[PDB]
């Protein structure tokens, strides 16, 4: 059974057993100078930005972006599961320019990305909304260990005992890295508030100037209500064994502030006290609504 196993430590970080088992293949990954790396802590807007990027690369052409599922269009690099998927091999066989997805903490990223000085788009999302999203995701996406109860999962998340390790270190270290490499550091909440502005930031970073009409086309097709019903973007092409959408849909709510529906007031106060202690060494600032 490839599903529901315990995580395995990889250079200090809990990862899926099969990623750990094939780690040398990940660490030796060969990047290319024109790769665009989308880097996120899980549940922070990876699919959203991956769809935006593929739409940009295809000039807002919806049909072209339906050539395959997002997880084939924008391969999840480190995700290797025997009999199921191999992100490294998918990318190895993909023509440039490649869009590459990762959730790896900075210290675990294959060094080829640094050596090739690749452009990277990092997306961060407020921790409270992340942990709620990740809880439901753990339930539906069977490669993860059992999340337990909300209360149990919340504690594991705060302790960094979840797949890809602690959110706090992930966002903080990636933030620091922006001083060394070309990292456009985006926030899920900004994309919610003003998607046009954020996509304009992406275009400037990519050194692309496109017509307003194409920009509006990209905006329309990357909206939650369009993506949620789009089989090429909403993960419903996954086998039920890998992802069971009847448990929780991948495109779940797509808002900011769902944490209010999940956290008890006590859980919130405790989470905030812990958060301030973990995040005061950082100039990083988030909005929770
Ligand atoms: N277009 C658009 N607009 C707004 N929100 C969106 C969009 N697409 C995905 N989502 C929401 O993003 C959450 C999934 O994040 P990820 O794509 O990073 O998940 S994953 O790490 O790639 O598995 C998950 O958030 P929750 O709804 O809070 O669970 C998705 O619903
Ligand atoms: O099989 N799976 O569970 C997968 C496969 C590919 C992917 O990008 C994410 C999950
Ligand atoms: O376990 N999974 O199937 C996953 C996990 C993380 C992710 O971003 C996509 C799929």
């Amino acid at each position: 059974d490839v599903f529901r196993r315990e995580l395995v430590d990889v250079e200090g970080i809990p990862l899926f057993w099969s990623i750990a088992e094939h780690w040398s293949q990940v660490e030796s990954f060969e990047a290319r100078p024109d790769d665009i790396l989308i880097s996120t802590y899980p549940k922070s807007g990876t699919t959203w930005v991956s769809e935006i990027l593929d739409l940009i690369y295809n000039n807002g052409d919806a049909e072209k972006c339906k050539r395959d599922a997002i997880y084939k269009r924008v391969p999840f690099m480190e995700l290797i599961i025997p009999g199921i998927t191999n992100g490294v091999e998918m990318l190895n066989n993909m023509p440039s320019p490649r869009i590459v997805k990762t959730h790896l903490p900075v210290q675990l990223l294959p060094s080829s990305f640094w050596k090739n000085d690749c452009k990277i788009i990092y997306v961060a999302r407020n921790a409270k909304d992340v942990v709620v999203s990740y809880y439901y995701f753990y339930q539906m996406a069977k490669i993860h260990p059992e999340p337990g109860t909300w209360e149990e999962f919340l504690e594991k998340f705060m302790a960094g005992q979840v797949s890809f390790g602690p959110w706090y270190d992930h966002v903080k270290s990636w933030w620091e890295k922006r001083k060394e490499y070309r990292i456009l550091y985006l926030f899920y909440e900004d994309m919610k508030e003003n998607p046009k502005c954020e996509i304009q930031k992406i275009l400037k970073f990519l050194e692309k100037d496109i017509p307003e009409e194409i920009l509006n086309k990209i905006l329309y097709h990357s909206s939650f209500s369009v993506m949620k019903e789009n089989p090429s973007a909403n993960y419903t092409t996954m086998m039920k064994e890998e992802m069971d959408h009847s448990v929780s849909p991948f495109m779940r709510k797509g808002i900011s502030g769902d944490w209010k529906n999940q956290f008890t007031v006590a859980q919130y106060e405790k989470f905030e006290e812990d958060y301030v202690k973990k995040m005061e060494d950082s100039t990083l600032k988030f909005r929770s609504e």
